[PDB]
């Protein structure tokens, strides 16, 4: 038994791709990758490809959508700690 886990893994590194990606390559993308990573076309290890298989789908769609895309790339390497660059607290 143990606690789920976090992920940690980059979307655009699963897909494959760079954030000035374009929407269509995305798509293609992913699309050619469900198959790659597909369980039933991988003998040998099924189950390992499945997971494969949700994610380029679920980042496929975190991507494709510009709130999730945004909302990801405003965020940054780090999702838990926003708050991680150059030092310089103001209020007015």
């Amino acid at each position: 038994g143990s606690s789920g886990s976090s992920g940690m893994a980059n979307y655009y590194e699963v897909l494959g791709v760079q954030a000035s990606a374009s929407p269509e390559d995305i798509k293609k993308a992913y699309r050619k990758l469900a198959l790659r990573w597909h369980p039933d076309k991988n003998p040998d290890n099924k189950e390992e490809a499945e997971k494969k298989f949700k994610l380029v789908s679920e980042a496929y769609e975190v991507l494709s959508d510009s709130k999730k895309r945004s909302l990801y790339d405003r965020a940054g390497c780090d999702s838990w700690r926003a708050g991680g660059g150059a030092s310089g607290p103001s209020s007015g």
